[PDB]
């Protein structure tokens, strides 16, 4: 894999589609000098300072970084990264972690409220029926019952200590064995309601651009609302969940996933209970926001 | 009364209207086998479970129990039935019973949200003035206060010691002497207001597709707005208390009464305090939801 | 004063626009026979039972009762009654009170909610800024911050103990001498907003049928836009506070005011504090509904 | 600086747009007589009664309060005042200071709800990441996430106890070195959304009537949407808080600042911890209500 102004990029073990993007020391370095003066809590308060850590990031990349982030976040047959920076790995550095992933996102896109945090990003400790170790959480899309799409999901190890298993799970639509038999299906194209923890309609099925299949699924907020609906909706669970083409990817603390999601799902593997379990994350969901040379009206 | 797959169905002992559904010991072992592997708690979180569970059920029953409980339900001179499972008869089998109702309520439509629960179902222990033991709990339809319509209420019964009385009552309307005279007068069709415990408008009778009354009463939530109005509800009130076709049913653990809200009232009756008293139920209300030959537009 | 079947009717000592109604002991043994059977809670669940109550008691003064009301609080010229029923006249019978209250309500119309007590009246016990015995509440209209017209107010006094004054204080707008001076002022068509302790906008007065002047008024809920709105109101409002046409009304236990509420304003006198002093009272707000002979289309 | 009946005026010695308005000590006394049958509280329930404590006021000044405020206020070249009265200024006086503060902005407009007190001022102690001493609050306008526009702010300083800093920072837009740079960039005119701690949408700047520059900026409330919206406010805050423009104003304990929203910003400098600091604040802020002669339509 290839040599960029201050990071490499390479294929992960598990699957061509998801590289892998590594930054240089010597970028880690600077980049945490020039940012050091906006501690979080700032990025918090003032919205712009997100966009601003991420210029600081992508112009220490000789602005190499951004059109190499949306090139691969939307080319179909990609779509996925697993992100770090040389010298950011312990839990000690957590808010370092949060200022690097939200310099990423943020040349991108936006990071949307998260209503867990009251903030753009949470942090999650978990430690010794939904909060389950053995149970694998399903794979699944997010934003799926709200109005607007979200576009990308970013989800940061900050810590690991005393962790058997817990693997992301992840599926490319086109790894899925079974796309063609649920995607022409009458009810792929029904708008069914989903519902928050006011309801949306939406179907669980769209196409992008091209026309090709993208997802908007998860099985606790879809509520249909018959029979028909339910028994579909129920073997369609099964034959994403039993899929031969989903990933298994651990996560070291100081990396993070950061997915389109429109085309792939994620999920959880099952994880050991230990007394002395203690994992920590943080997440961001939003929305893709670039340029692009294309039509407008007026002046 | 007659055999079918899986099940027996026999009139009541209180009137031919109301039939009781049994399943036989070896559909409701399989059932149980079958089910298994999906706790109450996953038919919480993934509502199209809760048509799987259904589906489960009728192909054991040689897929006659579907088309059985809808024509039993939507037969105007039926509309109620008293449903048990052969082995599923004591408290410690709560689970099961949920899951049992939750299948033969999702083959015939789906269960709304209850708010008392958070959930598609609500279980409510009695122990030792509306809580009130020496007091009938008058007649009524459910759904009331609502635009939408509930077209079933199910009651089940969790557990009973110690119990005297509290049996259910029921009126259907076809053997309520005074419906002609309530149907026939001016105020059974003038929109009154029900109001919660964003208010709703509508009138206390009205029609099923062949003109025959069906009602939406509840003496707690209808808001007579004047004298005439107050007055005239007040005489219903009494005229649907003291009526000679009401019914007392025995609900025995394990079994639940599964009716038609449209033209079945009901309430219950007052029963004996006790030290050591326990009674629990179960509810879900929801709408009917089925497959028909009738006409659709387009392709 | 007047002999009617049941209740007797004279001026009060205060003005001939405000009648005494005092119903005799007969129809007072006679109407709590009669509504034995609901207890106040039953009124409080059943709003039908409250127009029933009033039907009782209208028939035990032979059909007299219900007409003679409304004429009176309809008529311009009074529109205030002071009511009481002889044998009523301690606070041990608060409920009975209560019904009382209620029946002659509903025999003019119908009590709104009150957001204190979440019920159709509120109770409030008086006991050692707004809470002030010193001061006097200024003369208002109820109901001025929603859309909807409150048509009357009624309150009942059903405690009293170790009390120095505080005297009902009425204004009827025919008996204010400055009535020409500001209804003729074109603020007083002004719509103003009035906000709750969604926000409305109405004139400070109005007219009757008849383009008699009425009001809709209280200072805490105006809320003048502007140096212009504001210094008026404070003259209006010391011309109604310094009047020499208002009524100071003493309302012994068991007695009610119920009043007209868009031609009289009522207020409180100043009373003094005690440490035993105790006060209890009742209120409801609602509006007219009565049977007329007047147009209607169609059939 | 010139003098007026009731009152002198001079320039601050930070700016000549900054004017020092002082009531003589013989106004003062007349004014807190007049107005000492109102107590504070009277002002929070009645509004009226703030524009008539305004009347007293500018009545004691021969009518020309008044006038000067709004002719003060509105100028472009000033737009600022910093007011206090003789006798008045010791926090056991704090009352008499919100009479004053209240009287002068309900002259000139009216105060709106304050959502932190739910008054329509609201008063603030501080005592020993946005709270803290070493924390500059930068320059902004109030009021940007709301359809409404407030029109001033009013700051006034009730106590001061050990107190290193914490100066008034104002900046008028006319002495803002780079105005014209990002006036005239189109992001300039771009509706962004501003969301409170309904989200509105409005360009970060607009125009007077005559076509002069004005702003509804702030860092904690604005939320640009992508990265060009981002970067370019993260560069205009930078311009905005190293200004060669910006003035520093001591508030000594009885003055307030009354400022035009509109075309100055205001913010806070650093102060000093100390363990016995006490400062305490009130603030109203609100919209121009005014008489001046211009069309109207209809009689
Ligand atoms: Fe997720
Ligand atoms: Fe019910
Ligand atoms: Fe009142
Ligand atoms: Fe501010």
């Amino acid at each position: 894999g290839q040599d960029y102004s201050g990071f490499t990029l390479t294929p992960s073990a598990q699957s061509p589609r998801l590289l892998e993007l590594t930054f240089t020391e010597q970028t880690t370095k600077q980049f945490l000098e020039q940012v050091a003066e906006w501690p979080v809590q700032a990025l918090e308060y003032k919205s712009f300072l997100r966009f601003r850590v991420g210029k600081i990031l992508d112009d220490l990349c000789a602005n190499q970084l951004q059109p190499l982030l949306l090139k691969t976040l939307l080319n179909r047959a990609e779509g996925a990264l697993l992100i770090n920076a040389v010298g950011i790995d312990d839990v000690a550095q957590a808010d370092e972690m949060v200022k690097l992933a939200t310099a990423v996102a943020h040349l991108i896109g936006r990071s949307n409220f998260d209503a867990m945090s009251g903030q753009y990003y949470a942090r999650f400790v978990v430690k010794n029926y939904l909060r389950q170790p053995h149970r694998v959480m399903e794979l699944h899309n997010d934003g799926t019952y709200v109005e607007e799409i979200t576009d990308y999901v970013l989800m940061m190890k900050i810590d690991e200590q005393n962790m058997q298993g817990g693997n992301s799970l992840l599926l490319h639509l086109d790894d899925w064995e079974h796309l063609d038999h649920y995607f022409r299906h009458p009810l792929a194209r029904r708008p069914m309601r989903f519902a928050a923890p006011k309801d949306v309609f939406h179907p669980v099925f769209d196409v992008d651009q091209q026309g090709r299949p993208v997802m908007r699924y998860i099985d606790q907020f879809v509520q249909p609302k018959d029979f028909e609906e339910g028994v579909w909706l129920s073997e369609l669970s099964d034959a994403i969940e039993t899929s031969k083409g989903i990933l298994s990817v651990p996560v070291p603390v100081g990396k993070f996933l950061l997915i389109n999601n429109l085309f792939w799902l994620h999920g959880r593997d099952r994880f050991t209970p230990h007394p002395d379990l203690r994992r920590e994350l943080m997440r961001q969901r939003g929305y893709f926001a670039y340029a692009t040379h294309h039509y407008q009206t007026h002046q």
